[PDB]
């Protein structure tokens, strides 16, 4: 399957239904109302990095000031790839706002610093390769029991709070993922 | 580094987010509800000697009838520059409204009379530069411990209220700062 096909599941967090240049549709936030706080401050922003088209992803996002998530159901065994889409648009200094994030209680992202990464109002990405089969999550070398969900966690430390402006993901390698371009 | 990657904190006081010609980002006030008053009475007039577009930051205020303040975390020694940003959009007449600029408790702008420096409805931008190095602040030729944190005063008087329009700190020196257009 190519690009469009192959991707599983996609939101566009504190934000409308949009689909970008890459055929990719990122649905309308399922916890609107919910759990978290949405947010449109960065609609006032231009967003660097990112295509022109497409920066309402990240001037829309999801925060919290204790530890959220989503659930994600995931029907068939393969190997998959995660990416997770950020921008800071309100701090300008390091250590200002830093978290970590989780995967069914694994650390995959260690004290994640957006403006420390690529500075203000500048967007950043993860990506983050998976294999689920024989019953079980393989994720950075570690290996647990899968039930058929997926737990994404966004963790409160010290230094403000967690957030999320977009996520998705694709059936594949990370070879095959679009990457943003290299000026950060 | 240049201008916008070098601001590291800036306020549009009594207002919403706004980007300048510059490519500056005020932020929304973060004293909104806790510290002072909001007035949006200059909103009814044109600000000579401001561009048009940015006119809305010198439309919008915080005053109070007693001392007040904001604090500033600053991550990093080096050499900076605080710009404070005035306009006088009730009296006309010298000797009305009149207040003292404070730093730390250093005194920074003795005696500011905006309509006597530039009339009504006008913009005004007074310009400090700073040095933060080796545990000291240093300003004007005094030098004091540094904690991690600057306080910004504007301080009451018998001549009406203390006031301020916008503000922001920029990493370098006097020169790399940009200069509102000559005026009377």
């Amino acid at each position: 399957a190519g690009l469009p096909e192959s991707v599983i599941w996609a939101v566009n967090a504190g934000g409308e239904a949009h689909v970008d240049v890459h055929g990719i549709h990122f649905r309308k936030d399922p916890l609107e109302g919910r759990v978290g706080r949405a947010s449109d401050y960065g609609m006032k922003l231009p967003i660097l990095r990112s295509n022109p088209e497409d920066q309402i992803l990240y001037q829309t996002e999801r925060y919290n000031e204790e530890t959220f998530g989503y659930e994600v159901p995931i029907k068939e065994e393969g190997d998959y790839v995660l990416v997770l889409k950020f921008a800071e648009v309100y701090f300008a200094q390091s250590q200002q706002k830093v978290f970590d994030v989780r995967l069914n209680g694994h650390v995959v992202v260690k004290d994640l610093d957006i403006f420390d990464r690529v500075g203000h109002s500048t967007a950043h990405d993860e990506i983050i390769p998976m294999s689920i089969r024989k019953g079980k999550l393989s994720v950075q070398g570690e290996v647990s029991t899968f039930t058929g969900k997926l737990y994404i966690e966004f963790v409160k430390g010290y230094y403000d709070n967690p957030k999320v402006c977009a996520l998705y993901i694709m059936a594949g390698t990370v070879d095959d993922v679009p990457k943003l371009q290299p000026h950060p």
